[PDB]
């Protein structure tokens, strides 16, 4: 690099940076999916909107391609890159909770978990994904959901506004009454606009909230499963249930003999008033036996931390998934015999379903594509070692291939590094143009393209 | 204040200052105990270790009182003053995890629940508070203990370094090389000898936890309490078992009839094979008949997220703790008569039970006193209604006269605002004065001197 500008973009960064010859290089350059293995030529750890504004313009001037780090739970493994620079945000994770005004301010580098424990403080909550550990940056940027989306919608819903660092180095403002194209392309855009600094969201009282989880054989598979597609079709906002397919986990809530083997994990809580919870998490457990039933009154935060139980964090990654309209008896077999097949201990075949509060926004609200579409299927393989990344890859594609035409679009936040080409199928023509427009607006050049990317024009 | 040295302090600040014409003046000098209602001159909420250098030397030129603020759970109320300066560490709260060296280094306005987010991003832990919100600096400073520390030893038990910024505005590391009477002083002397802008711990891989939670009636008080004092005197490392005397809240998995009556919570888990877990903690609890029994395994950090069953913020406490060396029945039926007294529903008595890895750290090892004292008992008054705090008071004053002899020492972290004259009791002679003879090197002038505080000399 030019030593100049090297000397300038030092002069005006506080934070730290590390180079390949430092010694928390290698692990500072891991992300979360273990398949990707990247060397940056420089890996920038911001700890101020000032620092990422310096960050951003070094960036384009050496002409480095950028890399920007929230949580590093990229399923694509967007938030590392080779030979450009991290614009790493894990130590901006400050949040300022106010009671009173029932408002979070968080840092673009907040992980959920922190994000959780500020506004639980005053039990104060909004919608974010169900595994702590997830940056909250990428999450929000994408749409983001959990367990309060039916109730309080995406992630996206609750935001007012952020503060963004765009590509000419300019730091602004976007709300509903500020830079009002750019707040709607940040909700469900990913980091195509710039970099969020900062997001402001509204918070909700949410008090202990009715929790179950429990497991089911799959020879009561196709039961199961209709009565879930049947019952979230008209089950009120309160209710969210979800189904994750996977090997049965070595815990003693469950009998050792379905250790290892294919069973329905199935999670389910009522948000709202804990005996009208208990009243309607006992009215859909017991469609199929269930086994291993956990049942409790968690804090919003204890479930948050919840998912999932289990001894350690899988290495390796590969996802694909889409949306349904509608889950066929015909899908729901191929969805049993898939997982059926499924190798590593750590590897899921989710159905999730949404609706509610996330259907009820206007479709043209925001970036954010198929709220129209309840249901999520994500086969998600997750496994150790390196020598079997053909085999349980082969189980995710050969899964999403047969159910194909039952699944549309695409959450941009659960894209494997292969699916590049998945943008325009994800937001739809619509919606992809305009994002084109604000991104020729905001980044003419492109100097944002680790995401989900939108070229400009 | 003197505009010039004022100019110079704001000139080397690049956190935020909160004057109190300032919109965010009243929420920002809000601590968690809401019976401390004080206005100070100034609030700077630092954002780096130079911040805090800047803001210790201008409070020490401007004569201006320093309270230091962590996690703001100060139960004598020791992190807001009356007419001085606030240094708010509550921004600095980014956690750097190294998953080869099993270490954290943690800012000093780290809360609990983003620490432990942070390590358990990789399956690991150290032993901290048992609530989320509670601010690290705090609570490492005067020991530590929670789920982890039967097994793990006190918070201060997995420090090995902290970066403190002292009276005189220099930063010094302390540790077993370095300043080690400074570290043995900041292991159990509170804030007494600087502002620690980072802590660095030792992780330990902790997976899922067995863990249970119920309620006795009273009637069964006395068994189940002679339970498990003599049960805790022989337990293995691995099972910590809690009792929390309470109202019993109004949730599903409890008969209505028990709803806001006086009970035993008992809390249990085993920090190991969750299978063994599973027999150890059933052979604990039926010592009375378990109601709205709770069974889970979790992730450490939904255990850490779950304390307490109702999860409402009460806004005023009031506390009265002390030691034990042993729980006679005369002690027994002391607490079951108070523990029917109590009128609100946010109150506990709580019984703890430390010792194991606690005990066997050498007394004179840290400053942290009574580690051979393995009961701990804390009357903690909680309510909502500021014309009441009488009442609530009384309850727990009374209650710890009732226990009058039974108890001794007392944790510096649960000392209440009108308990500055037992610093002594609570270090002992030998600790207390080795404690002043550090406070004179390195606080002679006595700056930092909210906390429980020990004078120079
Ligand atoms: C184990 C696991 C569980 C998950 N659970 C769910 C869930 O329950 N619900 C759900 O909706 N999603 C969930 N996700 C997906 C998650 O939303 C995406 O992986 C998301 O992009 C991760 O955010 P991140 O900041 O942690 O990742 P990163 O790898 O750091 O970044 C992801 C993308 O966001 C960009 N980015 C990140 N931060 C910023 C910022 N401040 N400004 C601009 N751009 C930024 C990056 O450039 C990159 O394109 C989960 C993912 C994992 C791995
Ligand atoms: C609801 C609740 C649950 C609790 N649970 C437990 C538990 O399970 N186990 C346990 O051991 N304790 C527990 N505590 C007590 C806790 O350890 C003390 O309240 C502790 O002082 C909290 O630290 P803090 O930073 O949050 O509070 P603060 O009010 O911000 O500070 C308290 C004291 O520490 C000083 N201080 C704080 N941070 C720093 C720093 N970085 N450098 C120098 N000085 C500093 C302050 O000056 C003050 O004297 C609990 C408290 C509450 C209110």
């Amino acid at each position: 690099l030019d030593p100049a500008t090297l000397a300038a973009f030092s002069a005006a960064f506080r934070g730290e940076l590390i180079w390949p010859s430092d010694a928390d290089y290698d692990e500072a350059r891991r992300i979360w999916n273990g398949t990707i293995d990247r060397r940056p030529a420089l890996i920038a750890r911001c700890t101020s909107t000032p620092d990422v504004v310096a960050a951003v313009s070094f960036a384009r001037k050496s002409g480095l391609l950028v890399a920007v780090r929230g949580g590093g739970h990229s399923m694509a493994g967007h938030s590392v890159c080779d030979g450009g620079i991290v614009i790493d945000l894990s130590l901006m994770n400050s949040i300022k909770v106010s009671r009173r005004l029932r408002r979070a301010r968080a840092q673009g580098g907040c992980l959920l978990g922190a994000f959780d424990t500020a506004t639980q403080a005053h039990m104060l909550a909004t919608p974010a994904g169900v595994v702590s550990t997830t940056g909250l940056g990428g999450l929000v940027l994408g749409g983001g959901f959990g367990w309060l989306s039916r109730k309080y919608g995406l992630s996206i819903d609750n935001l007012t506004s952020v503060e963004i660092v765009t590509a000419d180095g300019g730091v602004l403002t976007a709300s509903d009454t500020e830079n009002p194209d750019l707040f709607w392309a940040v909700r469900g855009g990913g980091g195509n606009f710039g970099v969020v600094t900062a997001f402001e969201f509204d918070l909700h009282r949410v008090g202990p909230v009715r929790f179950a989880s429990t497991y089911y054989s799959l020879d009561e598979g196709p039961q199961v499963i209709r009565a879930w597609r049947d019952h979230m079709a008209t089950a009120p906002d309160e209710l969210t249930w979800a189904l994750y397919l996977r090997l049965a986990p070595p815990l003693p809530e469950l009998p050792a003999d379905m250790h290892g083997k294919p069973v329905i994990c199935a999670m389910s809580c009522w948000i709202g008033d804990p005996h009208e919870g208990e009243r309607q998490l006992e009215s859909i457990l017991h469609a199929g036996k269930p086994h291993g039933l956990t049942k409790a009154t968690l804090p919003y935060r204890a479930l948050q931390a919840y998912s999932f139980p289990g001894a350690v964090v899988p290495d390796r990654i590969y996802t694909k998934s889409g949306y349904l309209n509608e889950l066929s008896d015909e899908a729901t077999d191929t969805v049993l015999e898939h997982a059926a097949d499924i190798a590593s201990p750590f590897t899921q075949l989710e159905l999730l379903y949404l609706g509610g509060a996330v259907a009820r926004v206007p479709d043209d609200a925001t970036a954010y594509p198929n709220r129209q579409s309840p249901f999520v299927t994500n086969l998600a393989a997750a496994w150790m070692d390196p020598t079997e990344d053909a085999r349980h890859t082969a189980w995710a594609r050969e899964g999403y291939r047969a159910l194909a035409g039952h699944l549309s679009g695409g959450y941009v936040n659960f894209m494997n590094p292969g699916e590049a080409d998945r943008t325009r199928e994800a937001y739809g023509a619509a919606k992809f143009e305009r994002l084109q427009g604000v991104k020729a607006k905001y980044d003419p050049t492109n100097l944002f393209r680790l995401n989900q990317n939108i070229p400009p024009s």
